[PDB]
């Protein structure tokens, strides 16, 4: 997260890091047993870390389960980055606390205007690369789907949605990959991908997931 603020300890209980020997990607608790990520994301064998503030630093408050099933979008392209949305069911079920929660699903797409949370362990610079230890945090607002889509060099699609700041400065990054936008109390967004960081006229571009809530429950109970 470039031009964030480093979040106050486990105020954000849903996020989580992906590990595999390093963090390289965040995600989001949706139930005791469930993570959603970016399908850009996959690994064969990932690490699901909890209750994390200092990913450097064994707190007291951490829970790691391994990924026992690692399901992407059947229709992720990795080319447009389109359908960036994967999902992780836990090998058993964490234990849910102050410091480990869910998140709720959309029960509608979230109009533009509307103020949301991003957090991660992404990068925090605009220019070359630094690893934050503490868990980052940004506000940032949905943007109109005309801003975004000019803005772009690439083209959105339906499944995506800009966040954040036409001018620049503040942005997620590397590493932020898979995490949350929470606005509401609602998973609104997830971090997919960005020309640059926190370049002007460069917002982020996030996977719309009010579009896969029915995909979302549906792989849940088949699997
Ligand atoms: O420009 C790119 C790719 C991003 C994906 N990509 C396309 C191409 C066509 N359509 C959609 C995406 C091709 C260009 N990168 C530069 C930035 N890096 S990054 O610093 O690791 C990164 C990763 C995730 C980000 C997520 C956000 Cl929300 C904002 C900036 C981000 C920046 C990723 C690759
Ligand atoms: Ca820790």
């Amino acid at each position: 997260i470039v031009g964030g603020y480093t979040c106050q300890e486990n105020s954000v209980p849903y996020q989580v890091s992906l590990n595999s020997g390093y963090h390289f990607c965040g995600g989001s608790l949706i139930n005791d047993q469930w993570v959603v990520s970016a399908a850009h994301c996959y690994k064969s064998r990932i690490q699901v870390r909890l209750g994390e503030h200092n990913i450097n630093v064994l707190e007291g408050n951490e829970q790691f389960v391994n990924a026992a099933k690692i399901i992407k979008h059947p229709n992720f392209d990795r080319e447009t980055y389109n359908n960036d949305i994967m999902l992780i069911k836990l090998s058993s079920p964490v234990k849910l606390n102050a410091r480990v929660a869910t998140v709720a699903l959309p029960s509608s797409c979230a109009p533009a205007g509307t103020q949301c949370l991003i957090s991660g362990w992404g990068n925090t610079l605009s220019s070359g690369v630094n690893e934050p230890d503490l868990l980052q945090c940004l506000d940032a607002p949905l943007l109109p789907q005309a801003d975004c889509e000019a803005s772009s060099s690439f083209i959105i699609t339906d499944n995506m949605v800009c966040v954040g700041f036409l001018e620049g400065g503040k942005d997620a990054c590397q590493g932020d990959s898979g995490g949350p936008v929470v606005c509401n109390g609602e998973l609104q967004g997830i971090v997919s991908w960005g020309y640059g960081c926190a370049l002007p006229d460069n917002p982020g571009v996030y996977t719309k997931v009010c579009n896969y809530v029915d995909w979302i429950q549906d792989t849940i109970a088949a699997n």
